[PDB]
């Protein structure tokens, strides 16, 4: 029932770019683009939580072909237009430091993708991943802990859950559980999909809670910048009480190193009731209720 590896690196799907919109608004940090691809002419199917590979053009410094980089799928199975013909990605341009040869180094595949023109052909492989899939249980609770581009799989769940055209397209899935997104970003102009996330919270105030950790605008109780781990510690008792429900699934996605602060908050909360979190978390992973994708 889960599509996997319908296309592989030795014979990828050649899709075309339809659009390439900026997501970071004026005053924000960096470049993050929303890129939609045409899937007509092939049989690429996918579902929510999965990833696809992109093969960038060119050769590395040794003269070898550039390999694929994985990107979380940012659209539901139906695409943004709910027509089953497209797929979207949420790509941040990677750039960095002086202690790495030269001055500023630009990532090959993320620079390629964030500056790609409509009409351009792209090499696509996949889909891949069964670690971040959404339960078909409409009464599930869904905790979502994201930073930056880790918002991508979360957007596929929330759109499936709360978009009107999705609800009309998926008769089998009419969500009525509770979902909570904690989204960590550096500025308010960096809140990817801010307008659409906040519209969902207005229509479904009993089914969706939205919490931000904005580091250049908020301080934690110790005086430092507000990060997602500071927000998780703030609500650690509530998050633990929801995690004890048999229906609750937790998703964590973003850049590596966010998992350590989430566990230390949830550890202190579990300890109060005589539970060892790291032991409890193993059972959750085997049960398929603890989903992690960091990179
Ligand atoms: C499952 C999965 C899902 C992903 N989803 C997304 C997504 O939705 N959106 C998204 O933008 N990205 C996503 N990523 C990351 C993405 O695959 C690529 O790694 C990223 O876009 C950078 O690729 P590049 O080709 O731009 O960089 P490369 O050109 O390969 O540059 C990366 C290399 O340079 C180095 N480097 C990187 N950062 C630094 C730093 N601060 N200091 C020093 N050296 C550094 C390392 O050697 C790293 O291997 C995902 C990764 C995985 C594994």
């Amino acid at each position: 029932d889960v599509p996997v590896n319908l296309y592989r690196p030795n014979a990828p799907f050649i899709g075309k770019v339809i659009s390439n919109e900026p997501l970071v608004k004026e005053g924000g940090i960096g470049i993050v683009q929303h890129i939609k691809f045409d899937l007509t002419g092939g049989n690429l199917k996918y579902i929510e939580g999965q990833s696809i590979g992109i093969i960038p053009p060119g050769v590395d410094k040794n003269g070898k072909p550039e390999r694929l980089r994985l990107y979380s799928i940012a659209s539901t199975r139906h695409g943004d237009d709910v027509d089953d013909k497209t797929i979207s990605l949420c790509v941040r341009q990677l750039e960095y430091k002086h202690p790495e040869s030269g001055e500023t180094v630009y990532g090959v595949c993320s620079t390629y993708l964030t500056h790609i023109e409509p009409g351009s052909e792209v090499k696509i492989t996949g889909p891949v991943g069964k670690e971040m899939l959404l339960p078909d249980d409409p009464e599930a609770n869904v905790i979502m802990l994201a930073t930056g581009t880790g918002i991508a799989p979360m957007r596929t769940y929330l759109w499936r859950m709360f978009k009107d055209a999705e609800r009309a397209a998926n008769p089998e899935y009419q969500f009525k559980g509770f979902s909570w997104l904690v989204f960590g970003v550096p500025t308010t102009p960096n809140i990817l999909y801010k307008e659409e996330l906040e519209e969902i919270q207005q229509k479904y105030p009993d089914n969706f809670r939205l919490t931000y950790a904005i580091s250049r605008e908020q301080k934690n109780p110790q005086g430092g910048r507000m990060y997602i781990q500071d927000r998780v510690a703030e609500h650690a008792d509530q998050l633990w009480q929801l995690i004890k429900n048999q229906k609750t699934h937790t998703y964590i996605c973003g850049l590596r190193g966010m998992e350590e602060g989430i566990d230390a908050a949830l550890s202190a909360a579990a300890a109060k009731e005589g539970v060892t979190w790291s032991d409890y978390q193993k059972d959750l992973k085997k049960a398929g209720r603890w989903h992690v994708e960091t990179y």
